[PDB]
């Protein structure tokens, strides 16, 4: 897989960021992470939903370099968002969120499974530490 350069346009949610990619604005859904809701008709705002959003925002806004890394499977979801691993100064946002106990790993099954073990590792550790969503 390969990392492609991008520019932050706007942090949108814990699991979604808008970036300038290949010179055009595009919204990206972070692959394999399942964050708590912050804007949901039903249920509304889930616990740790705002914290997850704050974490992703701070991580991408403080980054000097943002990179997009598509996996081997489908590259866009039904809402037209690109499906990728997003990196901030070489650190993967998807993994950092999971490691902090601010997202669970999601099984998606559309051919995007490259970093499954890595994310499951971060997730088991956050759980062992009873961090945030695992507290």
């Amino acid at each position: 897989l390969h990392k492609e350069p991008a520019t932050l346009i706007k942090a949108i949610d814990g699991d979604t960021v808008k970036l300038m990619y290949k010179g055009q604005p595009m919204t990206f859904r972070l692959l394999k992470v399942d964050t708590p809701e912050t804007k949901h008709p039903k249920k509304g705002v889930e616990k740790y939903g705002p914290e997850a959003s704050a974490f992703t925002k701070k991580m991408v806004e403080n980054a000097k370099k943002i990179e997009v890394e598509f996996d081997k499977g489908q590259r866009t979801d039904k809402y037209g968002r690109g499906l990728a691993y997003i990196y901030a100064d070489g650190k993967m946002v998807n993994e950092a969120l999971v490691r902090q106990g601010l997202a669970k790993v999601a099984y998606v099954y559309k051919g995007n499974n490259t970093h499954e073990q890595l994310l499951r590792k971060a997730e088991a550790q956050a759980k062992k530490e009873k961090l945030n969503i695992w507290s």
